[PDB]
């Protein structure tokens, strides 16, 4: 070249890294949010599914304890 | 400098910000994105806990009705 200074031509390579990684970070950002969301799902399907086998248990033990009282 | 150097100046200022605020946002969000990894193990481990005792509760319960049908109650 000649046309543009040294000066600019530096700025101008720090602009095509700089794009690239700001181009990659974005779809980055993009791919973390999803896969964040779905886990967000999956969490609060699990915690249901954990009250629910909690509210079993509590109801299996009284039962267990109260035929064991019953039976013996 | 030129007025050309100025405008490349002024893109480089601006692009600069954007990937550092990017970067920050990626960085928290694969924290969080993390710290739901272990959220859902530990979630899984507790099912399959709950899964045996369950299994336990439904033999002992069976039994137990058994007996109360022999004795009468």
């Amino acid at each position: 070249l000649a046309e543009r200074t040294t000066y600019s031509l530096n700025l101008e390579h720090e602009l095509i890294t700089l794009r690239k990684e700001l181009e990659e970070t974005k779809e980055a950002l993009k791919k973390s949010v999803e896969e964040s969301s779905n886990k967000d799902e999956i969490v609060s399907a699990l915690h249901e599914d954990q009250q629910e086998s909690t509210r079993m248990l509590a109801s299996n033990e009284q039962v267990i304890n109260s035929l064991k009282q019953k039976c013996r």
